[PDB]
This record gives structure tokens, C-alpha cells and sequence, in this order.
């Protein structure tokens, strides 16, 4: 997250951590036993790490639950990051107390305007590197699908949504991919791509979750 600030400790408690050997993306516990992301964050073996603040230190909320289960959407394109989400089965339930809870699917798809936030372990500087401890966060509004076609003419499928700030500074960058944007309490954004990060007219660009309810309600309910 670039232009962010750092979270208040386990305020975003649906956000995870997927671990590689180090964390490598984010991802939104969606129920005790799913954790939805995006599909080109997937790995064969991924150990989900909740209630993180500090990624680099256990402070006693941390459940290390593997997945059990990875399935990316049907339809994932690798190239043009269309479709892009997968879900994560763990292999026992998370624990739900205040540090570790569930974000809600959407009810419809959020206006532009809609101010959303936004988080992951993702770099800081839109000038070099620095990977953080902590987790960060950015307050953005949803923009209009025009202003996000013009930043990305032709690149913009209909599960795209632009989230962000045209004049650069603020937005999610590399690590953050596959994390929550949450927007009046529902999850409708996963970090998905953006032409560098937090560049003038390259707004982050976002997989668009509420074209998926159905698609993830019946993964669940098959899994
Ligand atoms: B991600 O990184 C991809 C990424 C995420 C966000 C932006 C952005 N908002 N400008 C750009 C690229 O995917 C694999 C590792 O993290
Ligand atoms: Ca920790």
C-alpha cells in the first residue's frame, strides 16, 4: 500500500496473509472455512495466516490454518487477469473472535464514490522498495467505469472495477494482490493489477466481487 497508513492492530480482521515461506498476497476470510483471493496469487501449497498485525512477529492472535482445498475460477484468464479470484478451503475453521472475522459478500455492486478500504503487506514507496511489518491501509473511493476505461483503454472487462486516486500517491501495490477492499462493510474489490503503483491516470485495478456471489456461494456449498 503506497500513500497508506499503518492499521490500527487487527481492525481488518478478515484480512489473511498467504504464506509461501513468506507472505506472497493477500487474501478475506469469507467464512470460518473459505478465504477468497485472486487467481494469480495461486500456489499448490499455501498456509494461511490470520489475525496478523506484525507478519515478522508472533504477538498471540496469529491461527496458522493450511488450505485444504484451491480453486481458481473456471474462467481465469492468466494473461488479460480477467476473472480474477480464486478460494481457499482451510483445513480446519478459524477460530472467530474480534481479531479474526468475516467480511459479507455484496448485496449489489457499490456506486462510484463509495469510499472502500483497502489493505495488505504489500510495498510502500512508489519509488523503489519497502515490504512492511505492519499492516497498512488506504481509505479510496470506487471510481466511475468510464474514468477507469479511460485510464486503461481497451484493458477494463466488465469484472474490473477502477478503486483509487487519478492524481497518483495513493494505492495498493505488489504483495497486496489478492487482498480485500471493503466498502459499507462488504467485500467488492480483490487486488487484482495497475500499471506500476500509485502512478498519475493508473488507478489500481480491482476484480469486481459482486459478479461472483453465485459463483462462490456454490464452491462452498460443492466443497
Ligand atoms: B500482486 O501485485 C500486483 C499489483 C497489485 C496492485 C497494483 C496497483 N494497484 N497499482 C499493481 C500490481 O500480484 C502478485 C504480487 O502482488
Ligand atoms: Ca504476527
Amino acid at each position: 500500500i503506497v500513500g497508506g497508513y499503518t492499521c490500527a492492530a487487527n481492525s481488518i480482521p478478515y484480512q489473511v496473509s498467504l504464506n509461501s515461506g513468506s507472505h506472497f498476497c493477500g487474501g478475506s476470510l469469507i467464512n470460518s472455512q473459505w478465504v477468497v483471493s485472486a487467481a494469480h496469487c495461486y500456489k499448490s501449497r499455501i498456509q494461511v495466516r490470520l489475525g496478523e498485525h506484525n507478519i515478522d512477529v508472533l504477538e498471540g492472535n496469529e491461527q496458522f490454518i493450511n488450505a485444504a482445498k484451491i480453486i481458481t475460477h473456471p474462467n481465469f484468464n492468466g494473461n488479460t487477469l480477467d476473472n480474477d479470484i480464486m478460494l481457499i478451503k482451510l483445513s480446519s475453521p478459524a477460530t472467530l473472535n474480534s481479531r479474526v472475522a468475516t467480511v459479507s459478500l455484496p448485496r449489489s455492486c457499490a456506486a462510484a464514490g463509495t469510499e472502500c478500504l483497502i489493505s495488505g503487506w504489500g510495498n510502500t514507496k512508489s519509488s523503489g522498495s519497502s515490504y512492511p511489518s505492519l499492516l497498512q491501509c488506504l481509505k479510496a473511493p470506487v471510481l466511475s467505469d468510464s474514468s477507469c476505461k479511460s485510464s486503461y483503454p481497451g484493458q477494463i472487462t466488465g469484472n474490473m472495477i477502477c478503486v483509487g486516486f487519478l492524481e497518483g500517491g495513493k494505492d495498493s501495490c505488489q504483495g497486496d494482490s489478492g487482498g480485500p477492499v471493503v466498502c459499507n462493510g462488504q467485500l467488492q474489490g480483490i487486488v487484482s493489477w495497475g500499471y506500476g503503483c500509485a502512478q498519475k491516470n493508473k488507478p489500481g485495478v480491482y476484480t469486481k466481487v459482486c459478479n461472483y456471489v453465485n459463483w462462490i456461494q456454490q464452491t462452498i456449498a460443492a466443497n
